[PDB]
Parts: structure tokens; C-alpha cells; sequence
């Protein structure tokens, strides 16, 4: 017949509870019992009253030292209820829970466990006695109104939902008993106060909106019972209790079915543990206490001040973007700014909790790093764009001079360059270079790519100038001796240097495109080839072509000698030599051919402007090798004679 | 003989205090008085005890309703001190201050004014009575230990410094009187508790480091006096008081000189007001109360959770940089992310204070804007670089085609382009474009500047090709008739087109440099001029120059006829015609001149490589107009005859 702690100081809900309850009462407890408990400030004579109203045996404080006595929560079976008729047994089994008192000492700061044990009780009991001293009544934290708001609050947030399902719910009785009541002030007056206090507490709690409509009466009954001074009025104490004894068993006005959640005790013993789990570790209840709470707000106050003492002192160094930047001047002046602030902050918050102080210092640190990274980022990008120009120039300055072997060194040295120059400002690596260096590389590789296409096309364009050169030249040089083997010693160079285009670049491959450097090149050659022809040999240069050959015999002789004539027989003999010596190369070059009497074709369908501007036409195809149209063709031999026979009989004047 | 409120409820320190004090005591108060005051929880019978120990007339609560009675702070002059000898006058004037009680109701939440009035008292009084009920003793906020820590704390922070200057300081008496003391528990036991409580309170307060060494005893004396129940033990109440009456006047063990800060009352009446100002509005004291404090931490808890429910849900959409970006896909998916979070946060904190809830919602907003601006900034820059390439190409594609009139439209349309394309993502302008658009312009103006120099130099380079052209041509065309007026019809074009260089550009000025486009140009002409000469006319082309003229008579006749000879007289007559018809242009062109027989000079000191590569030499200056050196000069007339007289008598073979 000793009690047990359902829950011990350090929160362990108890196993043998169900067991225990049954081993006390010889009867079978069914849906036949009540659950009653006590709440209040430490040493208000709670255990005392449970021992005296029911007839339990909890421990009470011996009056030698005013100290905490109940620890955790306890449960006992009431043998009998003290009443005016003396001792009385009851119908139902009355199970009583004695809670450790709220407040004072020992646990003076951390109201963790008092918020919790209170709520357990509030949540598990049909009747809750709120045991206050009459003198605490008009008080706030004296009346405990602060640990109340909360419990009732987390109560509603946590179990308020279970309603509207209609029982036989937890309506619960708030049976608020005033202690050491002298009598001067009528309990009815005390009652009006503490209910108003309870009503007030109610409009105050935070309420999930489904229940924003819910009132305190909906969840809760209140009633009051005053006791006289136990020490100075011992008789009128005992009678006051008795009177309360009668209240709950005799009158039977106190327990009602609304509070009994209506299932057998094993049910309750499980329902408690469930509520206990949900309670023991709640978020809403999980709270650091004041010192901390208040050291948070205090340090946040100091930050905004020290930081606003930082801002407009930076609106001043940096409202103007520095004209003459130095990265040692900057980085150092950064440190200084941030030094100033720390000490000032530290001269105001090294008082408070270290951890909070510390946490709120790092908050300050990074508030200012971020205002410094704006500035640093500006000059970081200015430096880069500048440095990047040089570099681009640098690449251009070198002009095909072993590209990739110069991409390596210069690009390397630039990245290195910034990573040194900037890091002088990174405040100890506080400010990062990672994203800058990254954005550099990207801008680097952007350049080479665009300068690579320029070195790629310059290489082609200057490969088509040591080709239109030795090409358009050995067109003529061979032509001082019209041969079977003209084109034999012409394409055997037109293709002796046509091939050595690829592999010589030195740049960096763009390998498929390194490959496509050629199919512009070869298309271009196959287009200058035709352009040399249609320019080197046309109507005009054609009419001329006669005398070029015509006159190295028609008027010179033997060993480079001007031809000395004899009879009209040595004059009328070296004239028909010319009537063919005017026509004897043309068969080699009427439509330009090879050495095998077959037509020359272009590698591409060209005159078509749909293949044209991939590299920058009549009926059949204004033929490729058609140097001269069939009509301008003999518009040369409509003037073969006009001037050549103007020289045979027209210079027959001499022999005269 | 009524009291006055030195300070009223709403903090107004009182003017007529000094006045008042003197009008009570008929004697002159000098350094002859004490200042005594009371502190404690509401309705602990404080005013009652001041009325009874001194013999004042403060108001007391009528016992009908338990409510607040003292408002603000009051001061009265004690007529006499109740003692065991009855009523007793004292030597010094005893001035008593009655404070409104701490806690409960009315002002239930805001402990602003109770922190303050307490401190005033703590700071201004030689003796402070801490009036607690015996039952509050082992309590915490019951014993008021919470408003204590603070006051003592802000006390030390605010006046602790004034020490070490050695007086006659404010040591102050903590005269702590226990009320309704039944007797069961020995006051000496109660005393040990509440001093330990006071000592504890002391190690707890935040202490500026100069005073980190300071103890509670250094600043403070404590002593205790218990009173019996006033209502139930009226006699033993009165005797208890008396006993205390004796304590302070008779025994005279209670006031001591250490507490009296030792200056005339007018001094005190000023010293109070000073302390009052410093107190009335203190930062350290300025505190919002719990509800708020606790709604701050609660919402911060929710942020980190809703935000960490945001982060790694973004580590997931954006760990990969999107391959196929769409700015409507993005901006919308941004909104969504931020929508999710708000509602979740709002489903957890719409409970708490709006303002805090609201403030901590904007904190959440911008926490996520900043994680979204990273992403947005990436795609913002990708889009730009791309768009910028096209643009650069675009500029190149146009090639001198009315530059500035095309800078206008394209640049305009690009800026517009991004400002539309990006703004689709700016979440309602939440994310700013200001810095992007700015960085665009800079990159735009960087391009034109670099492409302007390319159009500037291409213009020059292609202005020096319609010059080396019609120039190097009308060198010869004139030369088919060597004249007095050769150079008259040569520079009158060499300078007929030399001038029309500037004003035709169309680009955009770079006006001083638009001007400097020319001084490359004119230096280049003054360098191709010499290069045409030293190439068009040199040792080789020279040897040749003879026959060019030599053969249009030495062998042709009259009307383009090959010269029919007669006697050796018509053969030995048109030979000396050539001995000068080989030399008759040279006087026009030995050193190349004008029409006035004076030397031609270059506009610049040229062969010098120190003026050279601003645009890309013997003894005197390897003379400018020195087409041929004095030695190669007649190395032409060491071969004038070698071949020309090889044709006069060498082709005397014919007439044979
Ligand atoms: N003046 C007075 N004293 C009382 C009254 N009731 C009990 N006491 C005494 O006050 C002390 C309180 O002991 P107890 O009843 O154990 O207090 P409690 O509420 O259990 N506090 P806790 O368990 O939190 O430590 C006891 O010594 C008891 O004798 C009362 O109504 N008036
Ligand atoms: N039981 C008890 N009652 C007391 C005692 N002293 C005074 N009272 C009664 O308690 C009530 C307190 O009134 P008062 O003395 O004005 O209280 P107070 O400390 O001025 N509070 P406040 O001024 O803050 O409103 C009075 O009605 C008085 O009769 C005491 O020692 N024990
Ligand atoms: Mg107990
Ligand atoms: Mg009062």
C-alpha cells in the first residue's frame, strides 16, 4: 500500500502501473474508477491534502527546511475519503496522482519538467486540483499563469482535435482549492478573480484555426474550495477537508460522467503512456529558458547597431567605385572595417551566453562578408576583363606561332595571375575565388575558340596565296613552249602542293573542323582555277594571244635574228608557217585539258549559289571548263586575219 | 502630511519632491536623514508595514477584492517609529518610499515598470526591504528571483562602475522581511535559503569584465526579520514590528554610514532624478515580454525546417545546371518552390504574433530569393554570352555599313531582348535585373569599341588600295609620253584622292582617333610611294627601260611602220636619235621629281624603326628619293651600249 511513481524525475513512464493498480484494490476495477490529480507551486501542502482528503501516504516536507519533496509523478489508491461522517468508502475506485510542485529552486531556471508533468495531468485526469495559496490569487506567475497559458495551449494544439467526435470526452474538472484562506476575503470573490484569470489565459493561447472558435468552457469545468490555515486553525482545516470529502462522494456533486473517458483501467494505463510519449518530447514544449531566449534578442539588437555602424561607413568608402585600385590596400581595409565591428560588438555581448554570443558573432561576420563580397566581386571582374584583353591581344600578336603550345603557357599564367592578385583581397579565404576562377576559364576557352577559327582561316587564306602564285605563274612559264606535256608539268604541281595543306596547322585540332579547313580550301582552289582561266584567257587577252607566238618567227630569224628575206619565195614561205603557228597551241588549250583528251570537271557543283556561301549559269550549267562561249570562241578567228594578213601583204612594201 | 508620488504609474518623476520633503519636517533636513524603501510581489502587505513600522498613511487594499493598490512610487516622512517602548521619534529624518508591488494581473504580461521601479529603489535607498511571504521563500519567480537577477544585473552594468572611488558608497541594506511567518520553520533556516538564492542570483548576472571580480557582499548587506500572521496573530504581529522598530532606532543596529551616500537632501533629490533618467529608458531594461520573445524563437525554428525542406529540393532541380533552359518553365517553377515553403511555414506559424510571424516570413522569403538568384544569375549570364556572340557577328556581318546607325538599332534590340527574356524569371521583380542589364551595356560598349578599331583600320587599308591602284598605274600611263608635266598630272591625283580620306568613315567618331586614322594612312602612302619606286624601277627593270623606248623608232617608222631603210645614211642617221632617245626621260626621273627641279622628301623620318611600328639606313639616311645608289646608277650606262650597239652595227648585216 505504498504509492508508485508513474513517471520519475527524469521522465521514465512506468511499466508496472497496470499491475500495481490491481494489486491494491481487492475488487476488480473496471470502468469503475476515477482519475484525480493535483497541480501547483512547490510546497503549497499538496501531498498534504491528498493524504488528508483521500487517505494516502505520499511524502511531505518536514518543516525544518523549506525544500522540494515530491519528485516526478505519483499514483496511489485512496482507501477512504475523509468526510464529515468520518471515513467513507466509495463506489468507484479513486486513483490519485501526486505531482511535483511547480517552481522554485532546484530546477529554478529550466521549467522543462514542470511544463510537462502539468500537461500529463491536465491530459489524463477527470479532475484536476489547482492548489494555490490565497495570497497567490491576484498574481501571475505567482498564480502560475505562465506555465498555464502554455500547458493549456499545447494541450489544445496536441489533443484539442480529438473533439467533435462527441463523447464522454475530456471535459475535465478544474478543482481549484485555495490554501490558508483566512476568511477576510470571500472565496466567491477570489473565485471571480481566478476564473477571469483563467478566461484571460484562454484568449491568450495560440490556436490552430480549426479550433479558433473554441472556448474554455467547452473543454473545461471550474469549481473552488477554500481551506483555512492548517497550522493556526487546525479544526477549521479538518472540517474544510471533510466538507470537500462530502463534496465528492456524499453530495456526489463533483465527478461527473463527462470527464470519464469511459473505458476499462487497462485502457487508461495505455492512454497515459500514449499521451506521455507525445508529451515527453514535444516541439511546442521543447524550449530553452529565458537566459538564452533573452540573450538571443540582446545580441541581435547589438548586431543591427554594429552593422548599421558598418554599412554607412562603407556607403562612404565604396559609394564611389575606387578609381585607383590596389588589392593589398583593399583587403587590408576590408579587415579593418570588420575588425572595428567585431570589437564593438564584442564590447557589448561578451557578457551573454558564449554560444549565443558566439553564434550571433558569426551571424555578424557573414553579414559583412556579404557586403564586402559585392565590392570584391566588382574589382575582381574589372581586373579580369582588363587582364583578358591583353591575353586576347597576346594571342593575336603571335599569329600562328605554335598555338596550343602558347595557349598552354599564357592561359596558365593568366589564371595564376588572377588567383594571386585577387586572393590578396579574399580576407583569409573568407571571400571565395572559386566562381571567379571558373568564370575566367570559361572566358579563356571562349577566346581561344574564336581565335582558333581566325588562325584556321588565315592559314587557309595564306595557303591559297602560295597556290594562286606558283600556279598562275607556271601557267605561263610552261606556255613559252606549248607541249603534249604542258598539263603534265602543271597539275603535277597544282596537286604537288594541293595536298600538303593538312597537318601543318600547329594550332589545336578542332579535328573534324581541322578536317573541314580543307573543304573550304579545295572548293576555293576549284574556284580560283576557273577565275584565273576566265581572266587570264578571255576575248581581250585572246585577240592578243596571236602575236605573242606569231612574231617570234614572222619577223625574227634563226638564232634570235630578225628574219632576213631573200626572194618573194623566202617571204611567201614563212607566212603559212604562221597560219598554223597562230593555231598550234589551241588544240592544247581550246577548253583546257590534260594529256588524255578528256574533259576537266570541278570537284563541286559550283556556280550554284546554294553551295557558294558555305565558303563565301545557263540551261545546262554555263559550263565549268567553258573559258569562252561558242560564239566569242571564233570571234577570235573572225579577227585572226583582220590584222595578221595586215602584216604579210601589208608589209610587202619593203622588198619593193 | 499626505504622501506624494515621486514617480507616477506612467514614469513621470516628480518636481515638488525637494519642496515637499522640507514642508513636512519642521527641522532642517541636512545630511541628517535616511532613505528607506520596500520591494515585493503585489499585496504582500507592504504599505501596511510601512504604515505600521514608520507611521505613515499609504493606501492599503480593502479586503473585499484582492487587487493592486500602490501605483507608481510614493514618498512620505515618518512621524515616529513604532517600538517596544511605544512611539519613538528619531534623530535623523526617516524618509520612506512605498513601491507598487511586482507581479500579478493588471500589468500581467509587461514587467516593464516593475523592473524599473525596483531598480530605482535598489539605486537610491540606504535600506531596501524585500517583503516576501514565508511561503514564497523556496520559490523562484515566487520569490521574484527573475525580476531580481535582472535588476541587480542592470544595477551593476549601470552604476557598479561608481565604486573604487571609495566612500561612503552605495553599499545598501537588503532588509528582507518574511511575512505571515507561522514559526514552525525557524527564520534562520528561511534566511540561509534566501541568501543562497541571493548568492545564486549573483553568479548568474552578466558582468562587464572590469567587475567580473566583484562579489555580492562587496555591494550589499543582508538581514532578516520575520513577522507573524497579521490576522490570526495580531498581538505577535504588533510585537514583531515593534521589535523591528527597536531594531532601527533603539538598538540602532540597522542603518549604518556605509549606506548613506553622504550629501544634503537637495543632493539626493537631484541624484534620484539622474538615476531615474538613466533607468526610465535603458536599453538593457528595454525588453519585449515572453509572448514575443518566444514567438521569435518559434518562428526561427520553423524557418530552418521549411527552408531545409527547400534546399535539398533545389539541390535536386539545380544540382545539374539545366541543359534545355526555358525562362517561363524556370520562373514558374521558382514560384512553385517558394509557394510550397510559404504555405508550409504558414501552416505552422500563423498562430503566433502577426508581426513576428510576418517579420519571420519575409526573413524566409529572402532566404529563398537568394538561393534562387544564384540559379537565375547563372542562366541570366548564359543567355547573355550567347546573345552577345550573335550581336558581335551581326556587327561584323555588316562591314562598314553605316556603323553608328546600326549600333543604335541592334544594341537597343539586344538590351530589350534580355530585359524581356530574363524578366520572365525575375519572380514578379523580386529578383532584380539592374546589375545584369548594367553588365550587358558594359559588354556591348566593349564590343563596339573593339569592332570600331577594326572598321577604322579596314577603312584605311581599303583606302590604300584605291590608291596603290590608280597611283601605280598613272605612273606608267603618263610614262608612254615623258613630259615636263608628268608629275603635274601625277601628284594632282596622288593628292586629288590623298585628301578625301577623312569624313567618309560613317562609323562613329573616335574623333581624335578618327583623326589619327589618317596619320597611319598618310605615313603608309609615304611608304608605299617609296616601295613602288624601289620595286617599279630598280637595277633589273632599269636595264630593260631602254628598249621600251629604244625600239619604237630604231625599228618602226612614221605611222607605226617598221622603218624602211635607204642608204647607210638613213641607217646611220636614226641611231644617234636613240643615243639620246635612250637618255631623254631620265632627267625627268633620275631621282624622281616634280616640275621645279627640287628634291622630294617624305613626310616622316621613316627608315628609322623607332617611328615604324607605330603603324607596322646608312650614314646620312639611305636617302629617301635614292631609287638607285650612285653605283648601280651607272651600272645601267655600263650596259646602255653593251646591247644597244649590239643592234646598230650588229644588225648592219641586212643592207648587205
Ligand atoms: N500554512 C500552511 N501550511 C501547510 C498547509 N498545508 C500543508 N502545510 C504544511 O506545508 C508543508 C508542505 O508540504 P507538502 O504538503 O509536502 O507540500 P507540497 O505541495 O507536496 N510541495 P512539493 O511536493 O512540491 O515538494 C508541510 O510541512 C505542511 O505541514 C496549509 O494549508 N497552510
Ligand atoms: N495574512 C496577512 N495579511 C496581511 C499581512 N499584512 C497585511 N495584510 C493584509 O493584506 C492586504 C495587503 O494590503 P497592502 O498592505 O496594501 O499590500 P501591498 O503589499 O501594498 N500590495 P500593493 O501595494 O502592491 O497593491 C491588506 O488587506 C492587509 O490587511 C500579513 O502579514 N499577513
Ligand atoms: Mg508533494
Ligand atoms: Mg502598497
Amino acid at each position: 500500500q505504498d504509492a508508485i511513481q508513474i513517471i520519475d524525475e527524469n521522465k521514465h513512464f512506468n511499466t508496472g502501473i497496470l499491475d500495481y493498480i490491481n494489486k491494491t484494490s481487492p475488487a476488480d476495477v473496471g470502468n469503475n474508477y476515477h482519475i484525480i490529480s493535483v497541480f501547483g507551486s512547490q510546497s503549497t501542502g499538496k501531498s498534504t491534502l491528498l493524504n488528508r482528503l483521500f487517505n494516502t501516504n505520499f511524502d511531505v516536507m518536514d518543516e525544518l527546511n523549506r525544500q522540494q519533496t515530491t519528485k516526478g509523478i505519483w499514483l496511489a489508491y485512496s482507501p477512504v475519503v475523509s468526510t464529515t461522517l468520518g471515513h467513507t468508502t466509495s463506489k468507484s475506485n479513486i486513483l490519485v496522482m501526486d505531482v511535483e510542485g511547480t517552481d522554485g529552486r532546484e530546477r529554478g531556471e529550466d521549467q522543462d519538467f514542470e511544463r510537462k508533468a502539468a500537461l500529463f495531468a491536465l491530459s489524463t485526469s477527470e479532475v484536476l486540483i489547482i492548489n494555490i495559496w490565497e495570497t497567490q490569487v491576484g498574481l501571475y506567475q505567482g498564480a502560475n499563469m505562465g506555465l498555464l497559458k502554455t500547458v493549456f495551449e499545447v494541450n489544445l494544439s496536441l489533443f484539442g482535435k480529438s473533439k467533435l467526435e462527441t463523447h464522454n470526452d475530456h471535459k475535465v474538472l478544474l478543482l481549484i482549492v485555495i490554501r490558508d484562506h483566512v476568511g477576510v476575503t470571500p472565496v466567491e470573490s477570489l473565485a471571480k478573480t481566478f476564473t477571469l484569470d483563467l478566461q484571460n489565459m484562454w484568449s491568450s493561447l495560440a490556436k490552430p484555426a480549426e479550433l479558433e472558435h473554441l472556448q474554455f468552457a467547452d473543454f473545461f469545468d471550474v469549481t473552488f474550495h477554500a481551506l483555512n490555515h492548517k497550522v493556526l486553525q487546525p479544526k477549521e482545516f479538518g472540517e474544510g477537508i471533510n466538507r470537500l470529502g462530502d463534496r465528492l462522494v456524499v453530495s456526489n456533486e463533483l465527478f461527473k460522467p463527462e470527464y470519464h473517458h469511459d473505458v476499462p483501467i487497462d485502457g487508461w494505463t495505455m492512454y497515459a503512456e500514449r499521451c506521455w510519449e507525445q508529451i515527453e518530447t514535444n516541439k511546442d514544449l521543447d524550449l530553452p529558458t529565458q537566459q538564452i531566449l533573452v540573450a538571443q534578442f540582446k545580441c541581435d539588437e547589438i548586431v543591427e547597431s554594429v552593422f548599421q555602424e558598418f554599412l554607412t561607413k562603407y556607403q562612404h568608402h565604396f559609394k564611389e567605385v575606387d578609381a585607383a585600385p590596389d588589392f593589398e590596400e583593399l583587403g587590408a581595409l576590408f579587415a579593418d572595417l570588420r575588425q572595428d565591428a567585431f570589437e564593438d560588438y564584442d564590447a557589448s555581448a561578451s557578457r551573454y551566453n558564449k554560444a549565443v554570443y558566439e553564434q550571433k558573432r558569426k551571424k555578424l561576420r557573414w553579414l559583412i562578408n556579404d557586403k564586402l563580397k559585392e565590392v570584391f566581386d566588382v574589382h575582381a571582374k574589372n581586373l579580369c576583363n582588363t587582364l583578358l584583353e591583353k591575353f586576347e591581344k597576346d594571342l593575336v600578336a603571335l599569329k600562328g606561332k605554335d598555338f596550343a603550345v602558347n595557349v598552354k603557357t599564357l592561359s596558365t599564367k593568366l589564371v595564376e595571375d588572377v588567383n594571386f592578385q585577387v586572393s590578396l583581397m579574399s580576407l583569409q579565404g573568407d571571400l571565395s575565388l572559386d566562381e571567379i576562377i571558373l568564370a575566367l576559364t570559361k572566358d579563356i576557352d571562349a577566346i581561344v575558340a574564336k581565335q582558333q577559327v581566325v588562325e584556321l582561316n588565315s592559314i587557309v587564306n595564306k595557303s591559297v596565296k602560295k597556290l594562286s602564285a606558283s600556279l598562275s605563274k607556271s601557267i605561263q612559264f610552261e606556255l613559252g613552249d606549248p607541249n603534249e606535256e604542258t598539263w603534265d608539268n602543271v597539275l603535277q604541281q597544282f596537286k604537288g602542293v594541293y595536298e600538303k595543306f593538312g597537318g601543318d596547322f600547329g594550332l589545336g585540332t578542332s579535328s573534324t573542323q581541322n578536317q573541314q579547313a580543307i573543304e573550304k580550301f579545295k572548293f576555293k582552289s576549284w574556284c580560283q582555277f576557273y577565275d584565273v582561266t576566265h581572266k587570264l584567257i578571255s576575248r581581250e587577252k585572246l585577240l592578243a594571244l596571236l602575236q605573242d607566238r606569231f612574231d617570234d618567227k614572222f619577223r625574227y630569224d634563226e638564232n634570235g635574228l630578225p628574219k632576213l628575206y631573200l626572194n618573194e619565195q623566202d617571204l611567201e614561205k614563212t607566212f603559212a608557217v604562221a597560219k598554223q603557228h597562230a593555231l598550234q597551241v589551241l588544240p592544247i588549250l581550246t577548253f583546257a585539258k590534260l594529256a588524255d583528251g578528256s574533259e576537266i570537271v570541278p570537284d563541286y557543283d559550283i556556280f550554284d549559289s546554294k553551295l557558294r556561301e558555305q565558303f563565301l549559269d545557263d540551261e545546262e550549267d554555263h559550263c565549268f571548263a567553258e573559258i569562252i562561249t561558242e560564239q566569242e570562241k571564233l570571234e577570235v578567228l573572225a579577227k585572226f586575219k583582220k590584222e595578221v594578213d595586215a602584216k604579210y601583204i601589208e608589209t610587202k612594201r619593203s622588198i619593193v
